[PDB]
């Protein structure tokens, strides 16, 4: 509740409530339109939860029952940390905005791998039942060797999950967007799909990389360029932007951290644009930044997103905004000539 609790406080609350199940179950049933096959899985829709909500794996199962087609976790360092000093999360509600620089607060490796191991069978049967699993990893503060915190991630919870997602674009964490540049990008992938393909083949997850929405043009082929050369599965555009478009409202507007919602919007999709095309269409991208409507959603589709996710819209609107966003997907798929989610996939391009 916005106005009792401060954001942070309300976000715990949200993700007790939610893991408690104390959450009616949607009533929205989804319809074939809204199915899609990617990354080796099948999503029963493609309206998924982004990282940073369930950052430890907590609600896994309160927020499928909420409605979302595929759950992702993290971000997951592997030593615990306690992120930044509070506050460190603010609300700008005359932007329909959140700005947040949480520093990858993290339980850890081995607690969350603990956690979903508790529940692996039962995520094993949602998988199969098209609800698939994500888990974002991070990097620790101090921490010297950035690939091999991702390697640990890929070796402990890589086995757990569905796909991976090595996040390389937090703005809360010093030097980690460098390693968004060419020859970094390519030896830390290169260790990442090393730790992956030497996990036994039932459990050898997709892997993905999570780019910011502040890259240059030259950031933005580099990493198309390296995507292409070493077989990466696909690409999550985009993070939280360091940028503070003209015309923010809100008085917290100038708060160190990254901006997220509708302000990021467009410069999300047009992102998102820019590398379905750098890489002709052949890589699967999840879209994700400022979601909270169906148009919201297809306009990123028909970008060349074959997935979304929302979070900051869950921060307004409550989990109303989850069958929300997939009725009005599926009434505007219908309108506009579309056999399902799947035909409108990169549509804009042709
Ligand atoms: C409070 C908060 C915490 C977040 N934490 C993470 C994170 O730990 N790892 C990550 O990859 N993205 C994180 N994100 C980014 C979201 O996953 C998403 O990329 C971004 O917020 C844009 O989507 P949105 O506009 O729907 O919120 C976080 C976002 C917010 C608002
Ligand atoms: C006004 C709603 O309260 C919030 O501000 C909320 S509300 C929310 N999601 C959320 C989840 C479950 C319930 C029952 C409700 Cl109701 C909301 N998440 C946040 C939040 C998350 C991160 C940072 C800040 C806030
Ligand atoms: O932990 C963070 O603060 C965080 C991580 C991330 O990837 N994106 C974000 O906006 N904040």
């Amino acid at each position: 509740l916005q106005g009792l609790l401060d954001p942070e406080s309300a976000h715990r609350l949200a993700v007790r409530f939610t893991s408690l199940g104390l959450l009616p179950r949607a009533r929205f049933q989804d319809s074939d339109m809204l199915e899609v096959r990617v990354l080796g899985h099948k999503f029963r829709n493609p309206v998924g939860i982004a990282a940073g909500f369930d950052k430890h794996g907590e609600a896994v199962d309160g927020l499928y029952k909420m409605g979302f087609g595929f759950v992702e976790i993290g971000s997951v360092t592997p030593k615990p940390q306690e992120g930044n000093p509070r506050p460190r999360v603010f609300r700008l509600p005359e932007d329909q905005a959140v700005i947040n620089r949480y520093g990858f607060n993290s339980h850890g490796l081995s607690v969350v791998e603990h956690r979903l191991r508790a529940r692996q069978q039962k995520q094993a049967k949602l998988t199969e039942d098209g609800l698939p699993l994500g888990v974002n990893l991070g990097k620790n503060k101090t921490s010297v060797d950035a690939a091999e915190d991702y390697a640990e991630g890929v070796r402990v919870l890589g086995p757990l999950a569905d796909y991976l997602v090595v996040n390389v674009s937090s703005p809360n964490t010093a030097g980690l967007r460098s390693l968004q540049g060419k020859a970094e990008l390519r030896r830390l992938l290169t260790k990442v799909l090393q730790e992956r393909d030497g996990l036994r083949r039932v459990h050898r997850p997709a892997v993905l990389v999570k780019i910011a929405p502040d890259l240059t043009s030259q950031d933005k082929e580099d990493i198309a360029s390296v995507v292409k050369e070493l077989g990466i599965d696909g690409l999550i555009v985009t993070n939280t932007t360091v940028s503070r478009p003209a015309g923010l409202q809100g008085a917290l507007r100038s708060e160190t951290g990254g901006l997220s919602g509708k302000p990021l919007r467009d410069l999300s999709t047009q992102t998102i644009r820019e590398m379905y095309a750098l890489t002709q269409g052949r890589v699967p991208i999840i879209g994700v930044g400022g979601v909270s409507s169906g148009q919201d959603a297809l306009e990123k589709i028909r970008a060349g997103a074959s997935l979304v996710q929302l979070y900051t819209a869950l921060t307004f609107w409550g989990p109303p905004v989850v069958g929300k966003v997939k009725r009005e997907l599926e009434a505007l798929l219908k309108e506009q000539g579309f056999g399902g989610v799947t035909d409108a996939i990169g549509a804009d391009h042709r």
